[PDB]
């Protein structure tokens, strides 16, 4: 049985926790409680084929840097998420996409864009300069909303379907 | 308004029209009535992104191969659909790749492979076989069935971001 280690980061209530607990556990997290690190494992078929995924949930606090190198040393595929509403969020991408770069030495490392809370209306990132960043980096782009389900299982198969190119 | 040219091209019977007509009519067809060429549009959002499908649905009958060098001049992202029921099928995949390059020129034109008729139960292609070919591609595999839906959306949506990335 093929195991994906998929980690997903980005900037502090980007919706990482919510996104990834959406996914596992079926439910979305309303109130914010600050991630350290959290693993979450769970056996799906995508495209036919039974596999393990292993999710590393990591901190948007930037207190919490100094964690960086050891779960990107260890991850497949990252999903690099900002959220729709927070333009300093999609600006802070550059800087975990370097140190992905810089730590698996390679310039194509598995990874997927997220426009995460598509859902509310406040937008200050237009889809349109996401998918310019992630074309890019060679990489798709992809929009969910963790509270109400679009997108997510899509941006995590996506990124399965990344790391299987790879 | 962003308009993306899709075309979905294979073999005979491995269900291109079955698919299209779910994604744009939300209905399956059961009878089999061979394709000659037919169109179809349709507005939707693709990650926060109104856009036009405009989708053409091509013949897989050898009878109609004449066709091909003028639909795929036109086209900007290609769906190449075999059905996992049918080795054949699969193996004809190539012949479309290798035209699609030789017309556009290029060797990074926009693609999905897609592996339908995934509800059957007389699987011959493994998902493995058809991942090694797209991975050889550059490009996504996405398992896909008419008759249910799975995957359908995901099939062309996946071909857009594709034609993004471009
Ligand atoms: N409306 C909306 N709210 C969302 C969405 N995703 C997350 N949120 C909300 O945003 C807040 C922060 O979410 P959370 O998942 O904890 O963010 P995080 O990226 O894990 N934060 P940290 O890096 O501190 O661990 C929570 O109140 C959560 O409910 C979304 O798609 N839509
Ligand atoms: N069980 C199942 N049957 C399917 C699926 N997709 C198509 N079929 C069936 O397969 C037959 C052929 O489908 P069709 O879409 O017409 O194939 P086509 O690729 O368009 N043929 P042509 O190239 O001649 O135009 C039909 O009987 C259709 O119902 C699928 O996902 N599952
Ligand atoms: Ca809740
Ligand atoms: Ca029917
Ligand atoms: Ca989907
Ligand atoms: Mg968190
Ligand atoms: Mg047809």
């Amino acid at each position: 049985m093929t195991e994906y280690k998929l980690v997903v980061v980005g900037a502090c209530g980007v919706g990482k926790s919510a996104l990834t607990i959406q996914l596992i556990q079926n439910h979305f997290v309303d109130e914010y409680d600050p991630t350290i690190e959290d693993s979450y494992r769970k056996q799906v078929v995508i495209d036919g084929e039974t596999c393990l995924l292993d999710i590393l949930d990591t901190a948007g606090q930037e207190e919490y840097s100094a964690m960086r190198d050891q779960y990107m040393r260890t991850g497949e595929g990252f999903l690099c998420v900002f959220a729709i509403n927070n333009t300093k969020s999609f600006e802070d991408i550059h800087q975990y996409r370097e140190q992905i770069k810089r730590v698996k030495d390679s310039d194509d490392v598995p990874m997927v864009l997220v426009g995460n809370k598509c859902d509310l209306a406040a937008r200050t990132v237009e889809s349109r300069q996401a998918q310019d960043l992630a074309r890019s980096y060679g990489i798709p782009y992809i929009e969910t909303s963790a509270k109400t389900r679009q997108g997510v299982e899509d941006a995590f198969y996506t990124l399965v379907r990344e790391i299987r190119q790879h």
